[PDB]
């Protein structure tokens, strides 16, 4: 959910468009990603896991499992694999628009609120 969101619906952040020059610009959406990090069988991992994939347990009924627990889960393949849970992250991302009315889906890494102090790397390249 929006819980502890520090952007708000129609604030005006900073952000690069594609052509590299910061702009002054719109919050027109935003929306919350909840990811579980895990740890398979076959010695990689991900950070990005969809919490319904778990198959031993319902993790959208009863929430999320406890860190360090074994799991099984159904990957992309089809297939069936064991993993340890690790943690539970929820982000939140924005869609923002421009003056000349085009759009970008940013990471909350990506914007800068107009009262946080812009490294000199923004601050040169910001536009009137």
């Amino acid at each position: 959910s929006m819980l502890g969101a520090d952007v708000s619906l129609g604030q005006v952040v900073i952000t690069k468009n594609r052509n590299g020059l910061y702009y002054r610009c719109r919050v027109i959406g935003a929306a919350s990603q909840t990811c579980y990090e895990v740890n398979f069988d076959d010695g990689s991992y991900s950070d990005n896991l969809y919490p319904e994939s778990i198959t031993s347990r319902d993790c959208v009924q009863l929430g999320p499992p406890s860190e360090g627990e074994l799991v099984e889960l159904r990957w992309t393949d089809g297939n069936l694999y064991k993993a340890k849970f690790i943690s539970s992250v929820t982000s939140h991302i924005y869609q923002v628009e421009f003056e000349d009315g085009s759009q970008l889906t940013v990471k909350r890494g990506d914007i800068f609120t107009l009262e946080e102090e812009l490294p000199k790397r923004v601050r040169s390249r910001l536009s009137l």
